[PDB]
């Protein structure tokens, strides 16, 4: 009933079609329940903080950058959601005041550091939410040898020490190691999940999507 | 094991880091495998057309831009795949006569006209593949009409009869795949996927597994 | 000695070297003097609010996006120039204050309503400017109508009221400056600069010399 | 009469009036005269090409690429003339052929070196131009001590020789080294200009715009 969604880089970047279809599916969560929505840089962010290294910056001010980026994103997902507070808060005091006036919040990053993953179970845990639904571009969390490569299947189901371990232990991560450690600490149900509104929509009604972690 | 795999528009618009992930599948299949690619124009196409019809281009010269575009893509993707044809193929021909001495090949498109999907359809059943991989930015083929709710679905298998009728009428999230492609599918009776373009999901699709709408 | 810059949207869309470009130019005119710099939201923000308008955004939260776009395209130019405060003022007073601590402040949009070429007049008038430079696309401000052909050309020099006139019919190469921007240019009687947004160009209005159309 | 003109990396990167303004000028050009026009990689080229050595291209391979995207450019500025052939010449005899049935050729690169400046001269040279013009983004050539900063005059004229020997000699070039080599074996009419409608237009009827190079 109190769900935190991440929306990671890569899974709404700028499509309008695709960015409506979020929406609808997270507006319905909205009817039944209470949401947290936290999205990430994507490409936008990547660009930016590539093109500001490129030019010098700081890493701390790159990190400013990258939460600029959210925000913008953030932005763009809530125009597509009536039902959203119009305020992208900038912390989660903010984030949880706006919760008691809106159905749906929606963020980009907080502290400048590690991100998205770890910001939305941060939140979570702060909150003290129900499940913290984890929408990535991958179907869940995969075996010692993972990524798209042969000797692979997701697990199904997890204990956070489990998951813990596995990431303990390119590409793209996913889940980070702070967020697995957050999540043990909070023992929130979490999902990692292929991100589509149908994955979603069943996460949220407690079902068998991606891999499971209580 | 011959693969046609097709990357449309959106699906990895001059990331380096996503091209890279996407490079890396392709590779990957080619150590197993024997892999075609067939991108599209994304952005670019889309932005130089719209631009180049801006200026009073014929439909047949946009066509052209359309294709030096995709071409572009092309290029930059095999850039990042060393086991590719450092050649662009212009045609099946050429496209083939690459595939005897690498195991990927990578083209833009062809003949100045239906695209992409419909091109590699085409190229699928010219090089009689094995199976046609079509990965866009939607999941699978969905419902009637459709539009967003829990009722409304993908079709987790279908039959080319099947997918025909389903993009026969409209005239719209069925904006993917083409109707002359679905055709072709179901001439050639090559397996076919119908996916949102992840590496996870190229891979399980080459696999032979459940993902997004299979067709057969 | 106090200038006022303006970059449009197109000026330096996040291209490395150009930006690079341009900050080295910024950098050398605040070795000597006083530069206040507004950049606009280029693609990103006409992307953005296009996507956000699509969505069924309000105008006033179009407005919102659009600003923070210049903001972020601001923090970009800012990476660039090392003698730049590293905060984007929100508003005036904020990029006065930061004047008082730093040769170089960058700041992006401030009130959602008429933008960049007006904001940067407004801005010009406040601090009481001695130069509002105003790097466009175009060369200067064109003659009647306008279209291309020898006998259209750009106005070399123009009083205030001249330009007033110039922009207050059309409704149109003209599309720069703005309306609000010439009429404040006008009260504020800030010697302005139109000119063709190039590194050398920008170089040369600051120096005081024929670039463009000069504005006195 | 036979004019070479040289449009350089920024000096139109796809906006759809200013290259209106630039055909324009080459239309009339054209009317009266016989014109080559050699568009370069802009924009497209660089961001292309970055991403490509990104990926692990060969240099050899990055200048294919870098050709690609002259060549595209130069699509999308036939678009706007009419009066040009609607093929992209790949080697100076196609555009010599191409010469002798249209009054504008318009060609990207060629060999896979050496750039647009110098490009355009060996093309110049080949054909026997009566004035090169080479449209860039500053008003000319530049004093010892060049660039945007503050001891800098350009050179209202120039000898060839002394052409050579100031660029003997960041950021952007401008003209090439090989490009005033080649300038001076051709004894061709240079112009080096900023590049607008209004100084091309100039340029060709042979006034006093950016530098004089003869």
């Amino acid at each position: 009933m109190k769900v935190v969604l991440s929306l990671g880089g890569s899974v709404l970047s700028n499509e309008s079609e695709k960015i409506r279809e979020f929406a609808k599916t997270i507006e319905s969560v909205a009817q039944q329940n209470q949401v947290f929505v936290v999205v990430g840089g994507g490409k936008l962010a990547r660009e930016y903080i590539k093109s500001a290294r490129e030019l010098g910056a700081s890493e701390t001010f790159c990190d400013y950058i990258g939460i600029a980026a959210t925000r913008l994103n953030a932005m763009l997902l809530i125009s597509a959601i009536p039902s959203a507070a119009k305020k992208v808060p900038v912390d989660f005091m903010e984030a949880e005041e706006l919760s008691k006036l809106y159905r749906v919040v929606v963020m980009g990053g907080t502290f400048p550091g590690h991100t998205t993953d770890a910001t939305a179970a941060l939140l979570a845990e702060f909150i003290k939410a129900d499940v913290f639904i984890n929408a990535t571009n991958v179907d869940g969390v995969y075996s010692a040898d993972p990524k798209s490569d042969t000797s692979a299947v997701k697990y199904d189901r997890l204990s956070p020490q489990q998951l813990v371990e596995i990431v303990s232990r390119g590409t793209n991560v996913v889940i980070d190691l702070l967020a697995a450690k957050i999540i043990e600490r909070s023992k929130i149900k979490t999902y990692v999940i292929l991100g589509t509104p149908e994955n979603i929509m069943k996460a949220v009604k407690g079902e068998a999507v991606g891999t499971v972690i209580a």
